[PDB]
């Protein structure tokens, strides 16, 4: 599991962060700053790239599947809160496609 | 690759289909039957388990990544159209969890 978690930190997370569309995902959605009155009510488990980064650095995950769940939650949260056609959805879809590509190259340990 | 498309058909597709929550995804969303006046307007590429199945049967995909993209489109279509807390979303999330589990077991090279 440690080889895979290492790949998720040094390859997947790094490459997602470098992508030009990553900036809205680099910190938790700040619903007060953004004036989103229902966000915290209906998005039960907010997730973002910095929380995943900190969890990997602190060895919070026991298995790679736990970390992959958090990546997937960040994307579906975006899709669930927003609507088709929103530019934020376009950016999430670009990162999700890159995330999916890098997962395909994960060293099967 | 042929090994991976092969796994996607007899392993990933078969296990998603047998899941108790797969039935809303076994045919295209019929917006007239369900009286969803905006579905075909805002969901640009509808996708379902039967479309993927026939495409795999007909050798439509040239690479496993294109079939994986259709699976992801089916899930995000559902998240985009519906709202958090909807029961349809819970079943999509259960299938998408199973999808990522089978993906981690895909034979690499
Ligand atoms: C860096 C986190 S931030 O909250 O400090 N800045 C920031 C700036 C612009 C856009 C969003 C943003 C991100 N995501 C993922 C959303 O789903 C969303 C939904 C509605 C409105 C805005 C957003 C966040
Ligand atoms: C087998 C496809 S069906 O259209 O013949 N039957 C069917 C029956 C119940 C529910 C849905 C259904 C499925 N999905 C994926 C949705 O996103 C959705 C959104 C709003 C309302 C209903 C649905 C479809």
């Amino acid at each position: 599991s440690t080889n895979q978690l290492q790949y998720l930190q040094k390859v997947v997370l790094k490459d997602l962060w470098k992508h030009s569309f990553s900036w809205p995902f680099q910190r938790p959605v700040d619903a007060v700053k953004l004036q989103l009155p229902d966000y915290y009510t209906i998005i039960k488990n907010p997730m973002d790239l910095n929380t995943i980064k900190k969890r990997l650095e602190n060895k919070y995950y026991a298995k790679a599947s736990e970390c992959i769940e958090d990546f997937n939650t960040m994307f579906s949260n975006c899709y669930l809160y927003n609507k088709p056609g929103d530019d934020i959805v376009l950016m999430a879809q670009a990162l999700e496609k890159l995330f999916m590509q890098k997962l395909s190259q994960m060293p099967q340990e």
